[PDB]
């Protein structure tokens, strides 16, 4: 079956679309090569439509069914609950697309009778109708990138009322099942640090460790009706209220498997027979399907001690190496086996015998030293993307403050400390918006965060070491350095000279700011400071921050 069928109608833009980095008075204090940064618009949607329209073909051997059985067993221990409507509402993102039925996210969160009535009636349609396809909207995504240009990705999502419904039936499922079914291998249960510790222990649990990541060529399009249905047999293994089983069956037949795509102007763009990105089960399902296809594939290729870490469509496999010549052979089979499951490779996975050489979730493990000179591991990455965006957001406020999200998730990184924290705090001082809560996204979910809190938040996601790390490896430093030369970002020495000033600015502010300049820039000075636990750091409520991803699921918290 073809992943997609087009009618020829264009995927139209809902609003104005900028493709060129806006420039303001602050711009050059960060990135001088403006011709390097751009944003994807609905103008390239046609390209993307071409790269993802293809026919999927699957050959499921016993190794495939073997693993699927194991998973269903563990799945059978899960007892998901049926969210009521109010609860559902209370999980909808304050800035989530409004309903084509007269009410919006603001309406739903508050439980206005308009939204609650409609949802109650949408849910009923799911219980007495298990076939009529549910309409969807297809818009091109606007993401910023560096050149050397990729076509805009495609977002497909059902109406707000249906989204609320998905939660009532699946919210509790997608949060639980993954951990239970895949155990430690489930990547959305780890904070950046725990992810790093998991990969290290796992690397140490091998006499001869050998690893590789596996990138699927546009994974959503590879996903076939069979996958969507198998996913369901898995969900249906849970102890689920009867009404929920129906809704999950109904959502499956009428939505997740496929359905008509409607552009922003109401025209028909075509039909979908693969994964919809805007559904509650997108992240969970992918991860589920990706884990199943890569476990079978492991056995198919006789890989010794197959351990895996799976975050949605991203895959990492650390096993017991059996000889450099023997591994490259194994991986060939593995790729071939994945290809038979409709999970071909975008790039040939290649074996690495060096941990800090594998890239999962666009990141990697690297090393430095804490306050005690002890070797400590942290999660870092190429800063190209993060900065390019931090730049765009320097002259354009976005719904997703990437620079903040980035700082929270990469506090320990050489580039996030010297550049991101400095640059942006400097700007918060001038505007005096040091406490204005701002949105940002982590593993998918949108959180509201106040800048002055960062000190506590960071300590809570990485620990005190995120303020005293030093002697970063030469490999990392050189990468941060190069990327800067590329985008035209001033050298690191310049930033330290600026952080020295921003530190001083924050310190003078006393209070929570004084804490910020105290802990966030304590690396800019020579006479280091004490830095001890933060009293209100143990106050923060971070249980639900990293229990499950919701990328393309309509999720929000505090
Ligand atoms: O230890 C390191 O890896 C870097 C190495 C490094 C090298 C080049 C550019 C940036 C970082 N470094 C070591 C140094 C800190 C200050 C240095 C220095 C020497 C010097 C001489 C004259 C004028 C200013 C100067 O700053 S070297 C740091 O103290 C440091 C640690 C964490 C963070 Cl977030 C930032 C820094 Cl600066």
């Amino acid at each position: 079956s073809m992943s997609y069928t087009w009618t020829g109608a264009l995927i139209t833009p809902c609003a104005a679309e900028e493709s060129k980095l806006p420039i303001n008075a602050l711009s050059n204090s960060l990135l001088r090569h403006h011709n390097m940064v751009y944003a994807t618009t609905s103008r390239s949607a046609g390209l993307r439509q071409k790269k993802v329209t293809f026919d999927r073909l699957q050959v499921l051997d016993d190794h495939y069914r073997d693993v699927l059985k194991e998973m269903k067993a563990k799945a059978s221990t899960v007892k998901a609950k049926l969210l009521s409507v109010e609860e559902a509402c209370k999980l909808t993102p304050p800035h989530s697309a409004k309903s084509k039925f007269g009410y919006g996210a603001k309406d739903v969160r508050n439980l206005s009778s308009k939204a609650v009535n409609h949802i109650h009636s949408v849910w009923k349609d799911l219980l007495e109708d298990t076939v009529t396809p549910i309409d969807t909207t297809i818009m091109a995504k606007n993401e910023v990138f560096c050149v050397q240009r990729k076509p805009a990705r495609l977002i497909v999502f059902p109406d707000l009322g249906v989204r609320v419904c998905e939660k009532m039936a699946l919210y509790d499922v997608v949060s639980t099942l993954p951990q239970v079914v895949m155990g430690s291998s489930y990547g959305f249960q780890y904070s950046p640090g725990q992810r790093v510790e998991f990969l290290v222990n796992t690397w140490k649990s091998k006499k001869n460790p050998m690893g590789f990541s596996y990138d699927t060529r546009c994974f959503d399009s590879t996903v076939t009706e069979n996958d969507i249905r198998v996913e369901e047999s898995i969900y249906q293994c849970c102890d689920l209220a009867p009404e929920a089983r129906q809704a999950i069956k109904s959502l499956t037949e009428r939505l997740y498997i496929g359905g008509p795509l409607t552009n922003s102007k109401g025209q028909n763009c075509g039909y979908r027979r693969c994964r919809a990105s805007g559904v509650l089960t997108t992240s969970c399902g992918n991860t589920l399907t990706c884990y199943l296809k890569a476990s079978a594939a492991c056995r198919a290729a006789k890989l010794q001690d197959c351990t895996m870490l799976v975050n949605g469509d991203d895959l990492v496999v650390i096993c017991e190496s059996a000889g450099t010549q023997e591994d490259a052979a194994s991986l060939r089979v593995f790729t071939e086996a994945m290809t038979r499951y409709s999970a071909p490779p975008g790039d040939p996975p290649q074996p690495e015998y060096d941990l800090e050489l594998i890239t999962s979730c666009s990141s990697n493990v690297s090393v430095a030293h804490d306050a005690s000179g002890k070797r400590v591991y942290y999660l870092t990455r190429d800063p190209t993307t993060p900065l390019a965006r931090a730049a765009w957001e320097t002259a354009r406020h976005t719904p997703v403050n990437s620079w903040l999200g980035n700082i929270i998730m990469y506090a320990p990184t050489l580039w996030a400390r010297m550049i991101l924290m400095t640059h942006f705090f400097s700007i918060l001082l001038a505007q005096e918006q040091l406490e204005k809560a701002l949105d940002c996204q982590i593993y998918g979910a949108c959180y509201s965060i106040e800048p002055l809190d960062l000190p506590q938040i960071i300590e809570r996601l990485h620990g005190l070491s995120a303020f005293s790390l030093h002697s970063y490896s030469p490999g990392e430093i050189n990468r941060v350095a190069s990327c800067l030369r590329k985008l035209g970002v001033p050298p690191l020495r310049v930033w330290r000279h600026r952080a020295r000033s921003v530190r001083a600015r924050l310190l003078s502010q006393g209070g929570r700011a004084a804490t910020c300049g105290k802990y966030l820039f304590n690396w800019a000075v020579k006479t280091k400071l004490k830095l001890t636990p933060i009293p209100a750091a143990s106050q923060l409520d971070l249980s639900g921050w990293f229990v499950a991803g919701y990328s393309g699921g309509d999720i929000y918290h505090s």
